[PDB]
């Protein structure tokens, strides 16, 4: 393994933005395997149990409908652990970003 910080695009880059005192706190990785994004998320995970996220976003890169469907999944299992509720899917259509529930406008 090297995987040098490369701009050339087709790795899932995983980047969450939590509010507890600044971006200061970023959980960004930046993996090309599904069983490494599962690593990477349980542990991102560990870290918004830790500090006192009120509420975090993590973006996760899936460009096709079906990386949104697969990739968002295992995230809404990490925010289902750290919270049992309903978990949100929005996808804008490159990232998945997970953050909040969907409410009334459905």
């Amino acid at each position: 393994m090297h995987h040098h910080h490369h701009h050339r695009s087709g790795d899932i880059q995983v980047q969450n933005n939590n509010t507890c005192n600044g971006k200061t706190f970023d959980y960004t990785y930046t993996v090309t395997t599904e069983s490494e994004l599962q690593k990477v998320l349980n542990e991102l995970k560990d870290y918004i149990k830790k500090q006192g996220c009120k509420r975090s976003r993590t973006s996760i890169t899936a460009r096709t409908k079906k990386e949104a469907e697969k990739f968002a999944a295992i995230l809404i299992k990490v925010y289902a652990e750290l919270g049992y509720n309903d978990i949100n899917v929005t996808w804008d259509g490159d990232t998945v970003t997970v953050e909040g529930q969907l409410e009334g406008v459905d």
